[PDB]
């Protein structure tokens, strides 16, 4: 205490189940006295494509464009597009980053994928070496709050979709752990469109209630064993 | 008569290793007499965001925007935006879809994620009950040709990145199998950047040689067992 939270939110419709989860998060964290910022990606028309427009200085190799090389250089030089550096400041200052989104093809919506591809650049979020437990965002927490079309039963080892933890791997491990975050347990709200009124109201209050005690949680062990079992 | 091939290609640089891989595919499949189309997403400045611009004329429910429902309705009512319907016509006609991209955060670059989100819509690629084995694209083949920054060893079950198959799950199972594709074994070119100009030539040649007998291949068993178990 005090703490800063950044909610990276990816939904088009403010009256949605995602919008309600993001709003109870802002309400609950604000009530506790935390500092809260929301990056509402669709509302910002956030640029998801990794292009040469993300660099505004002299290119290190202006004959063969390599996005990774040019963004890492631009980061050190401070010539990245300012939409990227606005996001990096929010992440740099945050103690906790919550990503709020509907599952799209077992992953994040593209607009949010583009935030991860463009904001978590080398130099800022990781270095080579300086990744996983040595990633540059070490000491920060991150949490996925995901909604699905598919039911909890569908997302079991024997269900048609495989276990829910399987689709978490690229995001929790390959992205967040890689940058050094400690990952808190995912919040997964299954199948709200199918749920009843009471069940949807229960899922919102469960999230709200879990946030009351978020600062007391331990991270998951972000390993293959946690994601896949043995 | 002959097969049709669609290459969805997601790299900013013509001279890159991705670009060479794409150009080998075009040349080899063209040599064989195949009908070949390339979707060069970055050259198309392809839109990755799922927004209400994806639907033309007036919305099914203009008070609460639900992207899934509205694009399903627009597909059935021939009211989708023409960047999406252009891609769908290329997919509908294809016998094989090859995706050629660098791995970004254990997944596809956001421009390519936005093509999957937007082009593979309900009523086109899947519905109730056409999903998994009965998905609407049954009978077509799909193939991921991925390049990585990480080495083959980093991508083992007990290596730092875990098994390559772990990241393949959301793309191969959650997306391509879900839509009914039969999925061919992925082509993975590990760590081209850490050379040599010989292993590089050799990875390119292997890809060109594999495309020679691409039509004789059997699809993988696209199962939790293939990705995760023994
Ligand atoms: C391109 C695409 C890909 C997808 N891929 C997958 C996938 O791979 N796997 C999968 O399982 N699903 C997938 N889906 C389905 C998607 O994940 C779900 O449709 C989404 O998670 C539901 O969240 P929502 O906020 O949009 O729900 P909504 O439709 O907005 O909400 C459902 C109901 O909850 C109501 N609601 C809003 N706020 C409250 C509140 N406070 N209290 C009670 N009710 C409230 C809404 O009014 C609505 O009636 C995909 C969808 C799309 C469009
Ligand atoms: C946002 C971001 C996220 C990333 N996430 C990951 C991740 O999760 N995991 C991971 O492993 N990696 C990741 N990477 C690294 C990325 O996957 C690799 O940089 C990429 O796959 C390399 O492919 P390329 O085509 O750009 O290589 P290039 O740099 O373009 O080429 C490699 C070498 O081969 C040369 N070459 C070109 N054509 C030929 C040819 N015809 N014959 C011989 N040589 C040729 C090139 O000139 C170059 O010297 C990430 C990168 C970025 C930018
Ligand atoms: C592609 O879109 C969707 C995909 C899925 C997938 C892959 C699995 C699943 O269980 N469900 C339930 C989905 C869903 O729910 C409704 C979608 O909604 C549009
Ligand atoms: C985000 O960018 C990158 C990410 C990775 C990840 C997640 C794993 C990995 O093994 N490597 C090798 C990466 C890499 O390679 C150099 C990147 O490029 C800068
Ligand atoms: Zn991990
Ligand atoms: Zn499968």
């Amino acid at each position: 205490a005090g703490k800063k939270v950044l909610i990276v939110y990816a939904h088009q419709e403010p009256k949605s189940f995602n919008g309600s989860l993001k709003n109870v998060a802002v309400d609950e964290l604000s009530r506790q006295g935390c500092t809260v910022t929301v990056s509402d990606l669709y509302a910002m028309n956030f640029e998801p494509r990794a292009t040469d427009k993300d660099i505004t200085g002299t290119l290190s190799n202006p004959e063969v464009f390599n996005y990774g090389v040019e963004t890492h250089e631009a980061y050190k030089q401070r010539s990245l597009a300012s939409d990227i550096t606005d996001e990096q400041k929010k992440v740099r200052e945050a103690d906790l980053v919550i990503f709020q989104f509907p599952l799209y093809w077992f992953s994040v919506p593209a607009i949010l994928k583009g935030w991860m591809d463009r904001v978590l650049c080398q130099g800022f979020a990781f270095d080579i070496p300086g990744f996983y437990d040595s990633g540059l965002l070490q000491g920060k927490l991150a949490l996925l709050s995901v909604t699905t079309g598919g039911t909890a039963e569908m997302y079991t080892k024997t269900g048609v979709n495989g276990d829910s933890r399987y689709f978490l791997w690229p995001l929790q491990h390959g992205t967040l752990h890689f940058c050094g975050f400690k990952v808190l347990a995912p919040q997964i709200s299954f199948a709200p469109e199918i749920a009843s009124e009471e069940e949807r109201k229960g899922m919102v209050a469960a999230w709200s209630q879990r946030l009351q005690t978020i600062w007391k949680e331990e991270p998951i062990p972000c390993t293959a064993h946690w994601h896949f079992g043995q």
